[PDB]
């Protein structure tokens, strides 16, 4: 039948998994100190070559750590699941939090006193030499003022690195780091030196070669440590394993991989070393089943058991990565999350189905390991085999939140509309949460900013004011609107004003990374950086984008529709009472009963998510106004802005920035997640809700849309549960929604994990486009997830 | 045709003598303030950091008005002294703390207090200079070639760029306030629909901040004038200081309303540019054109006072000084900053541009008689006879000035490089001999020195320099079947070393763009404001890079000596010549066949005697350099173009060249510019001029330099002047670009050598500029003494 169940992992895998779950996250100092010394030593160099010296010093000198039982080795931090510090982007919040980071609510980390003193010393170098400090210098005062008041934020790449990329893993698997050096050497040989342009290109080429020579050394340093351990090792079986690891790391990634186990080690070295060079998250394995499977197929000696165990170790290694952020940013990316998205299935470049045996081993690994990472995903298209969808649904039914599901049939045309070739778009993977790209061909900036559309609505209805600040243009007081035409004219003018500032802030950060932190190790693994002689930060990628995310879509749509119906059409209240009610927070604090009555009238208007065309098209319209403004703009890499709609863990945080709204929500309350209907307001079941969500224009939001559903576990039980569950996905994708993902959990389970967190350390559930340990999320985020609508067939 | 010259006021003489008697110091204030501004502004884009640098200096540098001055503004507290600009380079300053006061070329005093102050500021700079970044962009082969003396880019490597004539006329008319208004309007009109506006707006904000501080700087001189006036016991001087205070309140914040104000506008621009950056050759250019409207409109001023103000400007120009590292100072010797000022020529409509201020500028040179300005005249087909003959009277004073430039070569030469006919007609001279369309050009007119005679050395040694493989293996000279083989080999060596020359220049170019774009200077050249980009990033309408050839006559006479003595007349073999060159013609060994070979080579026909065969070899060797250079471009979207001029370095770089086939011994001086070799033009000045004009001057559009030296007897009287003007017209009609003249007796120079204390005021041409003879190193003095003395 359709239900096959899941196998169990080896005991070794269970021990490696538990080592992650029991690890206390620390902040560590060695990479930050080494990086700092590389900067001090190399003031005179062009940035790209300074950055080669940075990775050279780190790769040569960072501590090398092999953990008990690992088959796949490489550690960013001495301690499991800990974080380096990357002061080149920002530092001052680390020192401000030396004594509070261990106790903050979202993502605490231990900072021992010696580590604090070491970081204090290194940070003396940094004032005004970070990328952030330069980015801020480029921004206008109005742009900064809008961000200060919570219209939008570019914190992600302002305080940290970029990342958000799926590199050419298959190229390194084939030709190795030595092959990269060879390609660069040939580019040097063939350089046109007849003008001045060759000088900087040769700097880049030499920086890449130096970086990859050092990257070879790094792998050999792990081979050397594996051999030292083998010579002390007492169990002859573990000795043989350590000897094989030393052999693997001698071969890869310097040279192409010759076994599946070597291929896994090539993969993990690339995965970890990128996040050593830079703190940018969303380093996404992408189509792991596609580029890894030739190395499994050609390995005639490996058993299916050992091959699965290796994939399991990879899943577990992916959970060893961690990242601290400033105390507020950490609330927006909560759960010790670095968003390594790994997808399976879909189509080949020729448009044939891409399922292979490793596709299903990746699903098994998720069932074996059951940890937050990777952010595991499936691609779905019209020829997806029934067995692949049903197997994925059977995995979703375990309640980990994974796999998220992505619709080829929308994403491919969406990418084509942005200039991506049909051949490249067929090969897409997902970056981070929900963001599609042609892998190893894109500098996508897929989480460049968070933009609060509900805040823009607030400000529109207050004639451009926020508090006692004139923040936007004076588009008119809401009491002067003659009808919905007037509102929309004013909203578009506020949107144009604030989106222009959003683009300024993004491009300022973009310029700052180009001037100060171009990356010679990462850049060599993305087309066409080598061919062009330019880093990713300078536009070397074939495709260039910048992706800012809308917050409050359903909140804005339902509020605008409430004005349409309750004021203009049915005349239940006047524009003047609405203004007074909004200013008084519906009388939350004064107890005004007319405002409370008005709140009740507004709350009971039709809402997005019940398959009601009227109100659904207002949500579509409000989202379109944002998406249509964003796409008018370009970045300094010659690329195009494109909107996304996803919340990571910040729809609570950014709700705190918005006063009362015309749909009846009180000041500072949470916003809706992604394109999902407002929490608890879709009450006609999952098909009706999916039908509403699919009415939005997903194609124009080509940085990715995010739709969350949550099911009662018993509704998915049995073969008929899988049948219905698969039919729901096909329905939604046939109606041109881009993405959907599922929690499958009982309300009491979430409540119990709140009351007795020490017994629920392994409870992993979906937040938004990624999964996390429920108990490490702040209570207000836990409560928001609990408040989500419970679906049932 | 002889009027004589008037005498300056006693004030002008006192001011002039202050310059002669001044002992040059190194000073620390500007360097310390600059450093603090960098430290305080790490986070800014470079252009804004550079605005913060000039804002701190303009706000805080000591304000110094000197006794008797009518025109005020001091770069240094002490007269004739130098600031330090560590943003370009610093380590040689501190290396020389104890030796700079005693070095042979251009000593400066460094008091202990000053060295301590500089020692502390220098702690900031390791690896943060433009030079340290420029070196990092260069290939090892390029640095190796420079280490072995093939060429050097030291000028803009160790120091600022400069080499520009800014829009003085625009500031005279609209002031700094008008610059700010133009930028405010560019900001208003900015297209903000893409990402390109972000950096443009940084540039605009940097410019506005710079010019707000520039206005404060002039007001600070107004305050000090007003303070000095309050303390002045002499009533006449009191009124002068009050009038100075009023001038400095008006200009250059606003446009000038009197001639005395216009003179104060000019000098504020001239001095403040060289506070922002140590780049020299900040050239007033066509002073008589843009200043004359302000003289004509000034109905109240007397002729004598207008003359005395022009004299005060001449003397202020001599207040500027610049230290360089001990070796670089030998190449720019004489406390020299090369501020070239020309008069006459044509208007942009092709009519003669002489006006009454033209002749007052000539009188100022006769009044003042100091090294600066580097005074020049333009000469065209319609030059009035009275202007040429007055210029020749001034030349007879033996100061070396005016240098003479030929519109009829320079304008089509600039046209060949894309300059519009309208812009080319408005050309001035930069520095020594380098022409440009003023306030329209970022020309880099002295970006490098390139030793063509060294390339010849290396060619004949199959790419070797002292058993070091510096160039390609084009073949040993003993395998040349004829001159065709030599020229093939020489062109291959030239292409190799000019590619490295261009790399080194462009590396310095990139470094200045990345780390030191200039928001004060840039606003005064088209089209930086309209484009929203600095000069360092290509804001100028016209962009060039200009490297200078050395050893042209040496190379031509050597190459011809092989042609005649080896191939044609078979008087020695290639093997003997190779042996004689390696052995320095037996200078140590006493080998008599090598001495006989040297005599044979020394007596070959030589460039400079109107002999076509040898002259065309000099032409061909110079073309090979100029034709290679112009194949290349710079990062500002502009074009390389060769010049030929030595400043004071033809002795210095002769030390890098071993024996040559023309018979010169190892390490001996090279020839200056396009001039014939020292003492080798023996048939007189018309013959020598006829030879020089056979070179292709048009392709050497960064400027050529031709020195002549006359016995004063041969220019005496009315007959002397007619002969002298006829010589100039002969040479320019035959399409030479430039000529200038020493007019001095041999014994005068020799006496200055033995009794320098009684000849501190002796001023003579070095090359493209004049200097106090007693300040030049003995070997430079001897080289000038050895130049051919001409006679009609």
């Amino acid at each position: 039948g359709l239900e096959k169940g899941f196998t169990h992992p080896t005991d070794r895998v269970v021990r490696l998994k538990n080592m992650i779950l029991h690890a206390k996250p620390y902040v560590e100092s060695e990479r930050a100190v080494l990086a700092t010394e590389a900067y001090k030593e190399n003031e005179q160099l062009p940035a790209i070559m300074r950055r080669a010296k940075v990775v050279e010093k780190i790769f040569n000198e960072l501590p090398v750590t092999i953990r008990p039982d690992e088959l796949i080795v490489g550690a960013v931090t001495i301690n499991p699941r800990s974080t380096e510090i990357c002061p080149e982007f920002s530092y001052d919040w680390v020192e401000k939090e030396f004594d509070t980071m261990a106790h903050r609510v979202a993502d605490p980390f231990i900072i021992e006193k010696k580590t604090a003193d070491e970081l204090h010393q290194a940070f003396k170098y940094w004032p005004g030499k970070t990328t952030s400090s330069l980015a801020a210098s480029y921004m206008s005062e109005g742009t900064k003022e809008s961000m200060s008041n919570g219209v939008f934020t570019v914190g992600n790449y302002f305080f940290g690195g970029i990342g958000h990329v799926s590199v050419d893993y298959g190229k390194v698997l084939k030709i190795g780091f030595r092959g990269i050096i060879d390609e660069v050497t040939r580019a040097l040989e063939n350089l046109d030196r007849s003008t001045s342009d060759y000088i900087k290109k040769e700097q880049f080429y030499n920086a890449v070669i130096l970086s990859y020579q050092a990257a070879i050394n790094f792998a050999h340093r792990y081979a050397q440590e594996a051999s030292r351990l083998a010579r002390e090792e007492r169990d002859p079986t573990r000795q043989r394993e350590l000897e094989q690891i030393a052999s693997n790391c001698t071969r890869v990634p310097e040279y192409g991989a010759t076994t599946f186990w070597e291929a896994c080690q090539t993969f993990w070295f690339i995965q970890s070393m990128l996040q050593i060079e830079s703190s940018g998250h969303s380093i996404s394995p992408g189509r792991f089943d596609q580029y890894m499977y030739p190395y499994l197929a050609a390995d005639t000696a490996i058993s299916s058991e050992f091959a699965q165990e290796l994939v399991d170790c990879c899943w577990i290694k992916l959970n060893d990565i961690n990242k601290t952020r400033d105390e507020i940013s950490a609330q927006a990316f909560a759960g010790y999350a670095v968003f390594q998205n790994l997808c399976v299935g879909g189509q080949t470049e020729d448009g044939r189905d891409a399922t292979n045996p490793l596709t299903y081993m990746c699903m098994e690994a998720t069932a074996h390991v059951r940890l937050p990472q990777p952010s595991f995903s499936i691609r779905v298209w019209q020829g997806t085999p029934d067995e692949f969808l049903y197997r994925a649904c059977e995995l979703v039914r375990l309640g980990l939140g994974v796999p998220a599901m992505y619709n080829d049939e929308v994403i491919i045309p969406a990418l084509q509309n942005r200039g991506v070739s049909l051949h490249d778009a067929r090969d897409y993977c997902i970056i981070g949460c929900v963001e599609p790209q042609a892998p190893h061909r894109t500098e996508g900036w897929h989480d460049a900013a968070f933009f609060n559309v509900a805040k823009v609505l607030e400000i529109t209805l207050n004639n451009g004011r926020s508090g006692n600040k004139q923040l936007g243009p004076m588009t008119g007081e809401m009491t002067q609107y003659a009808g919905m035409d007037d509102f929309y004219a004013a909203f578009k003018k506020q949107m144009a004003h604030f989106v222009h500032q959003l683009v300024e802030a993004c491009n300022s950060v973009d310029i700052a990374h180009g001037e100060r932190c171009p990356l010679p190790f990462l850049s060599a693994l993305v087309d066409d950086c080598i061919g062009r002689g330019k880093s990713l930060q300078e536009g070397g990628a074939i495709y260039n984008f910048t992706g800012p995310q809308a917050f409050g879509i359903a909140d804005t749509g339902d509020s605008v529709y409430a004005i349409q119906k309750q004021v203009f059409e049915d005349r239940r209240l006047t524009l003047q009472e609405l203004k007074g009610a909004l200013d008084a927070n519906f009388g939350y604090r004064s107890g005004n009963p007319r405002y409370e009555e008005i709140r009740h009238i507004l709350e009971n208007s039709p809402c997005f998510g019940n398959d009601i065309d009227d109100v659904d098209l207002v949500a579509r319209q409000c989202a379109l106004i944002y998406c249509q403004e964003v796409e008018k703009y370009t970045n300094p890499r010659g690329g195009r802005f494109q909107a996304g709609i996803y919340p990571v863990s910040a729809n609570v945080l950014f709700g705190k920035d918005v006063s009362a709204l015309p749909d009846g929500r009180l000041a500072k309350e949470p916003l809706a997640d992604g394109v999902s209907p407002r929490q608890g307001k879709d009450t006609l079941g999952p098909t009706a809700a999916a039908n509403s969500v699919a009415k939005l224009d997903h194609f124009i939001a080509s940085n990715g849309t995010l739709y969350n559903q949550k099911f009662l576990p018993s509704s998915l039980a049995g073969e008929k549960g899988l049948r219905n569950f698969g039919g729901l996905v096909r329905n939604y994708f046939d109606k041109k929604g881009m993405h959907v993902q599922f929690n499958v959990i009982d309300r009491n389970t979430l409540l119990e994990a709140q009351k007795n967190p020490q017994q629920h350390q392994d409870l992993v559930v979906r937040v938004a486009g990624y999964s996390a340990q429920f108990v490490v999320l702040a209570k207000e985020v836990q409560d928001d997830i609990i408040s989500r609508t419970e679906q049932q067939f």
